[PDB]
């Protein structure tokens, strides 16, 4: 079909088993199953692979492809890889995260996480949105929900280019003209009033995101319904400091959610503030 720049990342079939029986994610797209894959050297890995198989039109699954493929010119360590796409239900074969989404990991009471391990997650994740922001690509929802965590500790940023969709259903508002799917809490104050996307909203997001780290998981806003957030910020009222925050990374999120986009750092800016913050104590 049209181009096919995708071979390039083309897996066989007969090197890819998707194992139906165990689904460790379910976005609004299709589910993601435990997969094995073998390599081009014939080594089998672990792997995950998120299937597209509820949007069924020639036309959208191709201009969802093109418009993800981009992440195969991706190389980062804190930004999740494409492994490759089957096509067969055009499947997405992605590297798979011994410990899932980063929020849930630090959600789950049986882990132990210290202040510094939170840091330093957060400092990775400012590392990857920093290469994307190089490369000037737009993660419009960024989460904890939307980060992973692999064996090694190491935070890929997901949620991006053939691995889009919405796996969390009930943070997300979906306008009913566009198609646009809102997480409305993490959203800057000029993105819930114009609906467009920035770089400088992703700061915002990833505020948000760090807060999420210090809290452990808590839900940003629990008192305040999503029709009074976008007054809420217009006040000036903000999310307020965790109990276990240093107060130099709290004010890190200070910055990322002034009401200018222009006030607020770089990611670069961002990964030279916390790489100190994480060095010191
Ligand atoms: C209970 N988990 C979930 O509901 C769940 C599951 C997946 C996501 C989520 C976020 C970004 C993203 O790109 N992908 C799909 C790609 C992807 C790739 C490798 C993965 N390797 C392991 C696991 C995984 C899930 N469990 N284990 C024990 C491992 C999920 C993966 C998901 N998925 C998000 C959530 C959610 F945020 F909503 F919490």
């Amino acid at each position: 079909e049209l181009v096919q720049a995708v071979q390039h990342v083309v897996i066989g079939p007969s090197s890819l088993i998707v194992h139906f029986n165990e689904v460790i994610g379910r976005g609004h797209f299709g589910c993601v199953y435990h997969g094995t894959l073998l390599d081009n050297d014939g080594k089998k890995i672990h792997c995950a692979v998120k299937s597209l198989n509820r949007i069924t039109d020639i036309g959208e699954v191709s201009q969802f492809l093109t418009e993800g493929i981009i992440m195969k010119d991706f190389s980062h360590p804190n930004v999740l890889s494409l492994l490759g796409i089957c096509l067969r239900s055009p499947l997405v074969v992605l590297p798979y995260m011994k410990h899932g989404d980063l929020r849930n990991f630090i959600r789950n009471e049986t882990h132990n996480p210290t202040v510094k391990d939170l840091i330093g997650f957060g400092l990775q994740v400012a590392k990857g949105m920093k290469y994307l922001a190089s490369k000037k690509f737009v993660h419009r929802d960024l989460a904890a929900r939307n980060c992973m965590l692999d064996e090694k500790f190491t935070v890929k940023v997901a949620d991006f280019g053939l691995a889009r969709d919405m796996y969390d259903k009930e943070y997300y508002s979906v306008h009913n003209k566009t198609g646009a799917k809102l997480p409305v809490k993490w959203m800057a104050l000029e993105s819930l009033q114009t609906q467009k996307f920035t770089t400088k909203s992703d700061v915002w997001s990833f505020g948000v995101l760090l807060w999420e780290l210090m809290t452990r998981g808590a839900p940003p806003y629990p008192d305040v319904n999503t029709f009074d957030i976008t007054v809420y910020l217009l006040q000036g009222r903000r999310l307020l400091q965790p109990e276990y925050c240093p107060d130099p990374l709290y004010e890190v999120m200070l910055k990322c959610w002034h009401p200018k986009a222009e006030m607020r750092p770089s990611f670069s800016e961002l990964v030279s503030r916390i790489s100190a913050i994480f060095s010191t104590f």
